[PDB]
């Protein structure tokens, strides 16, 4: 059979774990149907270093939030995140992806 | 100067309990490698998946595969995600070494 | 909110060579990077079993680097001799960002 694929976007949101609730609140408010969080990251930015812990998930961690969302949501989400990254460390990467079940993401 | 070749990349997010089923399917289809990211949390349509503080309840499998494999792989994963939690993301990527992946 | 085209590298390699990789990224003028640790995987020759990994040198990492298109060629050239002799892979993605100046 033909396995049909559909267009979606995937956001990768990298920021300090201390702001996880603000971020996931924003995602929920915008109507994102799910998200995945990768913790204990390291990284280098324009100003500071984040050393990933070698034993546990500490509170002052760097995290990445992965969120697959319909095209129509990208614009409003970035506007929502605009004041945040205007104020805080981190980045947003927008990807084009394909998924098998459009309804799962709306 | 440095030539690139087209490939597809799958991100397969699912419960750690099913790691072997997932990797068996990738292997059977002839996937030459994959990467498993542990220590995840997440929110789904019905529940929260809380990551451990130190084992891996939710995982993400990254698998770069030739285009010809995507169909067969999705067929393999269809009955699974029909019954179980998780998602598959298909990406277009580029790589430098085509034979490393087929 | 305008979006702009960029590339994103996913660089998977052994943790023992992390400094080599990050030095190369820094030297080439890459403005930032993010490292995902504690990875396991299956490679061309062997299995990298996470439970069998105990040192940071033996573990796999994934370095995520968002970079302008013009930087990709020279970066892959720098990594070319490394991956001839060492394990790991590089995935090149198309992405979009909002603050192009942040990445140059
Ligand atoms: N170009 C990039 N590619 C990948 N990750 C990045 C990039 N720039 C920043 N990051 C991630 O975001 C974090 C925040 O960096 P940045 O936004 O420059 O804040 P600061 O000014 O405090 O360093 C970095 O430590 C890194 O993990
Ligand atoms: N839109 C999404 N973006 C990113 N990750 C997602 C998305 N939807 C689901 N996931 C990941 O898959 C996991 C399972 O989701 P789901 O299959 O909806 O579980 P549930 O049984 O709770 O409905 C989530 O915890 C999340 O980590
Ligand atoms: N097709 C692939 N998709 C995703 N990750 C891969 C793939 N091939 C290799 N990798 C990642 O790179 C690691 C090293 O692979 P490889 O260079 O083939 O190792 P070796 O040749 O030393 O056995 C793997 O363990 C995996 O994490």
């Amino acid at each position: 059979n033909a396995i049909k694929l559909y267009p979606l976007k995937k956001l990768e949101i990298i920021l300090e774990g201390a702001h996880k609730e603000f971020a996931t609140d924003l995602l929920d408010r915008a109507g994102v149907k799910g998200y995945t969080i990768v913790g204990n990251l390291s990284g280098k930015g324009s100003h500071g270093m984040y050393e990933g812990h070698l034993m546990f998930n500490e509170d002052d961690a760097l995290i990445m939030i992965i969120a697959a969302v319909p095209e129509e949501l990208v614009g409003p989400l970035l506007e929502g995140f605009q004041p945040f990254f205007e104020a805080h460390s981190g980045v947003v990467f927008v990807h084009d992806i394909q998924v098998g079940r459009p309804i799962k993401f709306r």
